[PDB]
């Protein structure tokens, strides 16, 4: 299983790798897919770079 | 912050159900945002439509 | 430019060709490049595959 | 709904806030959506990771 | 790495199955990694789900 | 048909150009596709995130 997750850039590398760590966790728990079979990559936004309701976050 | 997630076909409504939960609590927790700002998306892929050693699953 | 717009399932052929259509022109128009250069493309999601907060 | 864009870098921040704005009212005319519903996040692609048939864009 | 490759629908199992491999042969061939850590993804698209230029293809 | 093609950053312009073109080539071929009609973009991931089991590379 593969999760792209798509946030808004500004966070640090430990609360991104607590991200990658939990939601794996989270992944495999739903599933009962192995752990190790989990991948998590993510992409980060500028505020300039997402909307909501056609205005910048 | 939206992850979409790419899985295997085959696997159960319930589990699907429990996957966007869980995955959109941990994403809350690990970045402290309000879950109502969490989407998540599931794809499925039939076994013709995936690869890991250019060989299909 | 490419634009992948994910959507809940239930919408109208029409509905999608106009989608593709009035999201093309203002891709075109905002960004000033040839329409022709816009591919836009849909992935529809039935109910229990798309959430939020839960 | 969700929408992700991909284009070559190199624009303005007012174009690309003009791109989310007018994407997104879009969406929600040709959906009848509510526009605060839609969701845009930009991408942006440097020349040398971008091709159009296998010669770089 | 990991292909997400977006095709119009019509297709045949065996050319979708040659996509894989070709594509993950080349993603291993040009990257000098190992083929296994090749993954690739296919997702099919109606001729009303895909535009060009404002039109369907 | 549009690949984008998720890679770990650290590779030069010139690997990159050599990954879209046969990337390109391959979709052509297993398709029967023109070769103008094929898209490719790269997204780069930095180590900090890309994860596989919860923990980074």
């Amino acid at each position: 299983p593969i999760a792209q997750i798509h946030i808004l850039e500004g966070r640090s590398d430990e609360q991104k790798e607590t991200l990658i760590r939990e939601v794996s966790e989270a992944i495999s728990r739903s599933l009962d897919a192995p752990l190790t079979s989990v991948r998590v990559i993510i992409t980060e936004y500028a505020k300039g770079h997402a909307g909501i309701g056609g205005e910048l976050a």
